[PDB]
């Protein structure tokens, strides 16, 4: 199936001890020096995991992988918390919260969204009782259906990084990949074509945010235009025989009378649906998503609000922060928006 | 402009760890080496790395300098006459690697399979066969164009210059630059499947501290469109009368920030005796990916 990497046990010690080690001499992610050190600490994890994700990201050919059995203290990481707003920065859990920058260096750059969790880098998937009802990464009882992440932008991640602290239950994350063999060259040729539309999440949409002072418009001036024109669109590019995807079901529209559009995605959103795994990142596992390869959700699941729910820390990856320096604040901000 | 000048110290652990490395892999067709080349850049001398790194992330500077290096000058011998024929390492490798392992620091190596039979390491020396003035943005017609070039002097005793030449932007008005972001310029190829098609901009990226790809020789600007030839002007005017001289010397290292430099390169008098100006030249990708539909395999780093 889909190669990962299982640690020894003094394999799992030597990454605990570098990320203490790590966590004690530097202050916080607020702290450039970190951010540039990045890569060069990352070369001080164990070689076997360092040759494996290299293999995994030069490969381009597997979807995800899971690096696993971790050590992550839970004396030290303490309770699960109840918001994501108002806790102290870095928690006690920053020696994971570096284990996934250091990852996260290994394969592009770190970056975050300005929207999501204040723009924290390493950001949270925890239940909040406030946010039972709704469809995302801190909801719970609500199925999280399956998608690329933010499909429609160019932007978006390359990699997605996920680091259990802990998932007492075993609530396992879904992901699913392209089996080609299952689709006609007629569809795949379809779907290679700009036919299909896909639109922003309400996160994305530029007149969420302030409307004057001549940066931010120049900033969100090419979600703007998109929004305002309506190009369509590719599912599938990259190379005809292993092609990638970006599919986000929810927020595609097949326009009505393209006819053959609309056999091909039925037939890509078919073989997607039913190729879907479930994947559990148990305590001590991380978990790594191609955003050009795989998609991914989540099931539903009962939160109990006590400080013992399933926490899993997340890191966005970029191959080429520079891109999209156009929706960046500054040369220096990691932050989208 | 930020340069790095190594200590004796650094110099020497860098030709050390460089002719180990050349003793452990046989070419660069060893994907091993490949894949070990971000690995193996991590055990460069610390101030290094940390000088390279704030380069890239302050996207600030149109191109930087590390300064003496020891390149062995009887180990690396006589310049030769071509690079075709020629067998692949040469007892220059050591310095190949060091390139690489720089590039492997700022992105990815990649090059383009109809330049020097697709060679990682490009050769830049005088040909007697093959025998300027102008300036340049790497391949600025191709979306998949160099994001650095990586510049190593194996020799240079004539001290002859590289150009290059940023955007000095307060010299352009608020109009014209906008114009300049705008989608209605065509930039040829050269000699160098998915093909020839849409009108493309100049500058990119922020609009106060732009981007830019810049090839006048094979830019055109359409007639009709004269507010878009008043700020090519504009723009041109600029960036040629700010091109500076940057002499590469034996034993420098120049990294070119291909979206925020033009280079070229002055003519000079050669002599052809395997003595002349020997510089090798590497092409960094940040997104090896973003490029795979113009590569034949998952694996190859050769466009085209
Ligand atoms: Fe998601
Ligand atoms: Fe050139």
């Amino acid at each position: 199936s889909t190669p990962s990497y299982s640690l020894t046990p003094a394999e799992a010690s030597a990454v605990a001890e570098l990320t203490l080690e790590l966590a004690a001499a530097y202050g916080s992610f607020g702290d450039p020096v970190l951010l540039r050190d990045l890569p060069r600490l990352a070369a001080r994890l164990p070689e076997g995991v360092q040759d494996f994700l290299r293999e995994f990201k030069l490969a381009d050919r597997h979807g995800h992988t899971v690096i696993r059995g971790h050590d992550f203290d839970q004396r030290r990481i303490g309770p699960t918390p109840d918001h994501w707003r108002g806790r102290v920065r870095p928690g006690p859990e920053f020696p994971e919260e570096l284990l996934l920058m250091l990852y996260s260096a290994l394969l592009g750059e770190p970056f975050g969204w300005a929207t999501q969790q204040d723009g924290h880098l390493v950001h949270d998937i925890f239940p909040i009782r406030s946010h039972e009802n709704d469809q995302l990464g801190m909801g719970s009882k609500q199925l999280l259906t399956w998608h690329t992440e933010a499909a429609f932008h160019p932007y978006r991640s390359d990699y997605l990084i996920l680091g259990a602290l802990r998932n007492p239950d075993h609530v396992p994350t879904t992901v699913g990949e392209l089996d080609l063999s299952s689709l006609s060259a007629e569809d795949i040729d379809v779907l290679f074509e700009p036919r299909y539309h896909i639109a922003p999440d309400e996160s994305h949409l530029p007149k969420n945010n302030t409307i004057a002072t001549e940066e931010e418009a120049a900033r969100f001036a090419t979600i703007q235009r998109m929004i305002d024109e309506r190009p369509l669109g590719p599912l599938l590019y990259g190379s005809r025989l292993d092609p990638y995807m970006r599919l986000d079901p929810y927020f595609t529209s097949v326009p009505q009378d393209d006819t053959d559009a609309r056999r091909a995605y039925d037939a890509l959103f078919k073989v997607v649906d039913s190729g879907m795994r479930e994947v559990v990142a148990d305590q001590g596992d991380v978990l790594f998503i191609d955003n050009h390869r795989a998609v991914h959700g989540r099931l539903p699941f009962q939160a109990r609000y006590d400080g013992t729910d399933r926490w899993l820390k997340r890191v966005c990856v970029t191959s080429d922060l520079r891109r999209s320096r156009e929706m960046r604040a500054t040369s220096a901000t990691r932050l989208l928006g």
